[PDB]
């Protein structure tokens, strides 16, 4: 598969979370690369992820992080490309922090919030299909058949 | 017309009235609609099925308090929905917020800050999706970037 | 078969079941029925607009996160609907709670207790809305409350 | 017919709850208003809530703020059901008055509606839809008032009007 | 001599209620400790908050969580001083407790302490501030508790101890 | 003769506790109402408290918003009991003031009461509370205050 | 002498930061105050970290509402102290900032203060006891006011 | 020589607040760890924070939770920068903590910290940073810190094993 989505994230442990964005794009057949660019600690290697990424071909980033959260903020002030942000559930506050950092950007820079934790993770890569399908046969039907087929697996279990 | 923007009540429009002040700006077709989960939940169902085939390729959708349009809309469509929490009266938007963004996995909904900065913020980022494909866009966002980074750069000392 | 029982998902059961073993006690039909707002919202639709011909009296939904099944159930039918918010993982159930409760004014929705609490209690509220027309119903009812004060009266010492 | 109570703990809460009996009178359900204090009439609140039945009430509505106990203590003494209405505290914006409604312990059920006006006129819509059960006349009104919210909605599409 | 009464709604509540009587008992102050539910047991609840002063009682600790009701409607029945102590709810882990029991309005105050076992301890310590006034051992207990939390500490200050 | 102590960290608490002192005038009993800063004098409120009891003082009351720290630091120094009113914070709506007056650990308890004028009033009529127990004047003010009270809403039960 | 770099986010924080400023010009403190935008001039705030130490610079005061990122980014590309203002957010009363602000995980510190105007007050009178150790007249002025504000409470013990 | 000083409300904070005294350790600056409690010793509380500067101290490190008055109680009685460190509370996650000590009215500064030991550590490196200054081989000590860090990201991109 052709790389057209970056996901990043904070740091190492920030992997449990992010990953079930990586497989769910597995999923559905959409190429992707995955990194750790920390927004504090390597804030030089996160502009230049950034600036480079749509001259990369990538056409979405996705980007986890929690507690202050500053990553997906500041790489879509750094790229016209559409930002997807996952706040990671913070030890302390549960993700309230990561969730405020991310979502309240004011005029002008947007990032694209999503669930607290896993779900969001989730929820990331299955938007960045949804932009991706318009340009992309394959992927618009992978997205399609996931849809049809979580309706199924509701209608098949209707007795809890 | 490439993007949707609805709400679910009128009493929403001083807010998402901004997103369409920036679409127009980016020169990016829109329609502006009220369309009420609650009270038009059959019209909201249909707005969603037949967007694609209308030829939308992105819904903006506000809504405040118990706000449920986004997600329904998105339940219904396989286009990008981008939801905008509506400042409440009672809580200030939090009530909003949670109920757009804490979407469990399966059905997305890409949510923006509370109020007018997320109206703004779901515009340019509906044009960033749409910039991919058209560069009347493209060279509209840049030089919406360009000019709001050069507006900053122009007042230095706020004394 | 007055009461119906829904939830988004089958992770809610441990939560509903509470509800359901309520009416069981009580003597009141009911089904349960895993029903999904964002993953099967046409059967949704179906449901809410099909139960009052179909008997049931009262509608009992459970959901956790963005919980969007009872407003957009109460949009559909005539019907009482009872909400339960489910506890989320993340949030406590701080989101279930405000994304249910919080409902404009025109669609109301009954809401309880977050988590088995208000699942209980949601079965013993609709309970109190069928006695008015039947005496068995009333009577277990009254037998329920009886027994729950005498529970703490004969055991006043908690050394 | 007199078939729903609806109470508040104090007269400030008054443009809340007045708006709950606004849609009473217009969906033409009978009803009475009455100031009933959980801390400072707490012995006219047992009363009220045990009489309710046999004064012929169906249905209590009861609004009250802060530490919000009034929705709760009548529907401890009442088989009837209890709407709780959380009315803007000044300080917290009601987050008090909700949690303090709405996180009843099982065993005594409030059905609990939106912070401030919005839930007193759901609290109002929700009794109606409990009482149009036995009452066509209210059957009729509550149909009408969905209807005319719907019809509101689809004749005034575009927000620039 | 019985001088505080000790309530809650619930037997689940003991676990944190206890630690409110250990402490009275550590002082020497006589108390009973009683279930009674604001919800379940209204009638035995004004029953109880009515007599407690002719019973020969001078403080009331009471503690409840979620939608806790139980110490302003004692409070709204008695005009003894009236101690609320917010249990610790599974759900929204007392944030529902607090609010409930401190936010009352002017009129029928409940004197409120911290959530959970911190709150019971110093419930019962309150009291006995309450009380010391006219018991002599009651302050001189108390007196000595302070003065041996306070001893603790002197006598433990560096935390590499081990 | 002075019973009741009512400090506050500021003069712009006054707006708040002002009530307290009404009612406390109201039920007759005799107070002293002082600004007294925990951050700002804190060598006069350890001393303040430290000669409470010795000056005849049987109650403290202590509003404070913010980061609130009155009421808890009196409670440290003298073994008199302590009321804690918070006052509503302009940016928090009080509830920085209300955790940092009730959540104190177990050993020094501070007896809390409602966010701003109702917390005012409340302590006020919790002092009498405790007061009544050894002056029958209190005891009958008290019980006339609530009588009154009640009698109001009796009196008055259509809100129109 | 310029000790002290003062900088928000966009020209509608003034009204807040104006009041650090009014304490540094009366401890005799010498800065300078420019807006930077974290989201809208990221390359000016990495050249505004990276360069103030050569400058001269000892501390950084970064006051942002919402999504706060300035005050993190900052301290992420230079090694001077950086002090953080939350700024009053008009939707959450400042609660977002605050969170985006003080939640920095382990590695890059920044010193946090008050949701709004009391924050910017005290950012100024914390940037004062850095900058004492290294000065006598700064010293001595946060000293005197420091005296003057305990002497306006001892002075003033009415209320009424 | 001890600039430092690092105190605590109890030992119950000692998990928390002993991830500040490793750093100062790693980075080669003095201290001294101490539990001073606010409520239980506030006459110690007094004493250790008026002699401080006298005993050399130049920064000092407060750490406590629920109602947190340590850090905002010596700095009222120093002139000294005072960090504050608030620990997680069993019942409301640090929250209180947080508010108890970042909302300091104007007058009498505290730099607030994350809860919990990621606020301990940055507490430690915050006061390195006050100090490196005085100090080259703190400066070095700081520098190099951060260039680990930076480094353990450089080279372990890939998340994947
Ligand atoms: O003081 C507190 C917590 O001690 C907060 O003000 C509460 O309001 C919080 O529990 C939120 O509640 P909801 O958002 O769930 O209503
Ligand atoms: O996300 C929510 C919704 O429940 C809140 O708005 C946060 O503000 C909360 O985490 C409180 O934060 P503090 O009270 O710790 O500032
Ligand atoms: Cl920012």
């Amino acid at each position: 598969m052709s790389v057209q989505v970056g996901v990043i994230m904070g740091s190492k442990s920030d992997w449990s979370t992010m990953k079930e964005c990586c497989d769910i794009l597995d999923n559905l057949g959409i190429g992707y690369e995955c990194e750790v660019v920390s927004a504090h600690r390597t804030p030089d290697k996160m502009f230049d992820y950034a600036e480079t990424a749509k001259e990369r071909g990538l056409k979405v980033i996705i980007a986890g992080a929690g507690g202050a959260a500053h990553l997906p903020g500041m790489v879509a002030a750094k790229t016209t490309l559409p930002v997807l942000g996952v706040p990671v559930k913070s030890s302390t506050l549960n993700g309230q922090d990561s969730l405020l950092s991310i979502v309240q950007m004011p005029a002008g820079i947007p990032v694209a919030t999503f669930a607290i934790g896993m779900a969001g993770a989730k929820n990331a890569a299955l938007f960045a299909a949804s932009i991706l399908q318009h340009t992309d046969i394959n992927i618009a039907k992978a997205l399609a058949e996931f849809r049809a087929e979580q309706t199924r697996f509701v209608l098949e279990n209707p007795d809890p």
